[PDB]
């Protein structure tokens, strides 16, 4: 189906569900934490279908549709998905974005029912944040709600009061932060920005201009946006819809549509049907978005098509939709393409890019520092038994690299021209950052001290990714031999850029 990190979420099977392994003996849990990407969601803006529509206009008055039943079922296709974003609202969570995080809070919750009911007892609270923006603070309360449905609502007054809430209505549980679910960006999702100085802004500033202004990262976008077989996929995909002589004038340059009311670059800003610019600002188009290939009009149309796949629940009705008509049989070796092109845009500017830096993903170590720091807290004494954060893709792509995650582990080649291609790199969207996809850590203690040494046992770790258990990175030990629990001083040692390990003093 080749989604790209359009990727639905797909929930444990209660196999894996109930296979999670048992910590060392003697050791019980005293913390847990997570980050999660947002759920499932809309079209971000009225410009793919606003923009296939122009040309789908365009197309009627020439004669260039290959038949009237195709251009019917064309125009229905992106009047259908653009009735539903307006109902829904444009970047808005759809109802399956909540019933993936429904889900994963529910699980949250069985997963450590030993150390929520203990902190209900003892009085522990729950820390809930987000990064501001609308889709990752209504996941969190999907999240939340789930949450407290698989408990029965005994933890609902063991919620930490934000000092700097999302909203002031059901987001009043959750608290903003920008510097270690935003880090990428000087504007906060909440209109504020970051402090320049300081050094949130430093690092979000500095990744900016780094990859608005490399070389190699430009040189091998240009080289993916030209490569030939992404040409002949966008023929034969438009070759579908639009007749071949409609397709000949656009590849010779006799076309072109602007994101504007009547498809020229004087037109005025174009809104979505139906939607209002000051309740839905995004659903009115940019207007320097243009389609002057076919590449971008297969782009645009392979972008419906996967978040057709997100807007699963909103697809009934009057106004249904059905792209994945058009990625049929042979046709789904083109959308391959396209999810190649989409994931290559994402792998260089986000994930782990070309060797011989570490800029697009060292950004991410605010976040890998407060997972470190949380921990610290609980065992030094705090009574915050869990962290709940939920934020985005921009934020877990690099966070997966940083800590060399399955799928990000491969730099591309440091070329122009030997590019990243799914023939040579594991990385893909659909598996590295899905829609909800998200980083777990279990956090088990043992009681007393450890004698021949005055202190206390160190705590242990095991990490789930995408609800996986997953080993940590090769450089780290783990306590025992085919263990996928390590030391918190090992993982201090081992996941700083040194990647050293301590050992045998990592072993139980
Ligand atoms: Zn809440
Ligand atoms: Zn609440
Ligand atoms: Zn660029
Ligand atoms: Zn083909
Ligand atoms: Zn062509
Ligand atoms: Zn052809
Ligand atoms: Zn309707
Ligand atoms: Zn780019």
């Amino acid at each position: 189906r080749y989604y790209s990190s359009k990727q639905p979420y797909v929930a444990p099977n209660d196999a894996t569900a109930s296979s999670y392994s048992k910590a060392p003996k003697g050791y019980g849990p005293i913390y847990t934490e997570s980050m999660a990407r947002h759920g499932s969601r809309g079209l971000s803006s009225y410009k793919y279908d606003a923009l296939l529509m122009r040309m789908a206009e365009t197309a009627a008055r020439d004669g260039g549709f290959k038949s009237e039943a195709i251009k019917a079922e064309f125009v229905k296709n992106l009047s259908g998905i653009t009735a539903a974003n307006v109902e829904n609202g444009y970047g808005m969570l759809t109802g399956q974005g909540a019933q993936q995080h429904y889900g994963i809070g529910e699980r949250a919750y069985q997963r450590n029912r030993s150390l929520f009911d203990q902190a209900a007892a003892d009085g522990g609270t729950i820390a809930y944040q987000s990064s501001g923006e609308a889709r990752a603070t209504e996941s969190g309360e999907n999240f939340e709600k789930g949450f407290n449905e698989a408990s029965g609502g005994r933890l609902i007054g063991n919620v930490s009061a934000p000092t700097n809430p999302a909203d002031s209505g059901n987001g009043k549980d959750f608290q903003k932060n920008p510097d270690t679910l935003y880090f990428h960006k000087v504007q906060n999702p909440d209109g504020t920005s970051k402090v320049p100085g300081t050094k949130a802004y430093d690092i979000a500033n500095n990744y900016q201009n780094f990859v608005a202004n490399d070389a190699t990262i430009a040189g091998a976008e240009k080289t993916i946006g030209d490569n030939v077989d992404v040409k002949r996929a966008s023929h034969d995909l438009l070759s579908q819809i639009f007749t071949e002589e409609f397709l000949a004038k656009l590849e010779n340059g006799e076309y072109k549509w602007y994101n504007t009311t009547d498809g020229t670059k004087k037109g005025g800003k174009n809104c979505a049907p139906g939607a209002d610019a000051s309740k839905d600002p995004d659903a009115c188009g940019e207007v320097s978005k243009k389609i002057k290939s076919e590449y971008d009009a297969a782009m645009d149309l392979y972008n419906l098509y996967i978040i057709a796949a997100d807007m699963h629940n909103e697809n009934t009705g009057d106004h249904t939709f059905a792209f994945d008509q058009y990625f049929q049989g042979a046709y789904a070796d083109d959308a391959r393409m396209f999810a190649w092109a989409l994931d290559a845009e994402d792998f260089y500017e986000k994930g782990p890019s070309y060797a011989g830096q570490n800029e697009t993903y060292s950004i991410a170590q605010p976040l890998l520092d407060d997972f470190l720091n949380t921990i610290d807290a609980r065992v030094n004494g705090g009574s915050t038994v869990a962290t709940f954060r939920f934020a985005h893709a921009q934020t877990m792509m690099p966070f997966a690299a940083l800590l060399g995650l399955p799928g990000s582990t491969q730099q591309a080649p440091a070329s122009t021209t030997d590019v990243y291609t799914y023939g040579n790199n594991e990385w893909r969207g659909e598996s590295v950052t899905p829609m909800a996809a998200n980083v777990q850590w279990d956090v088990y203690a043992r009681k007393g001290e450890d004698p021949a040494t005055g202190q206390r046992y160190t705590p242990i770790v095991r990490m789930l990714y995408n609800e996986n258990e997953v080993p940590f990175r090769s450089e780290c030990t783990p306590v025992a031999d085919g263990s996928t629990w390590y030391k918190l001083t090992e993982l201090k040692s081992c996941l700083a850029a040194d990647h050293k390990t301590l050992g045998q003093d990592a072993r139980i």
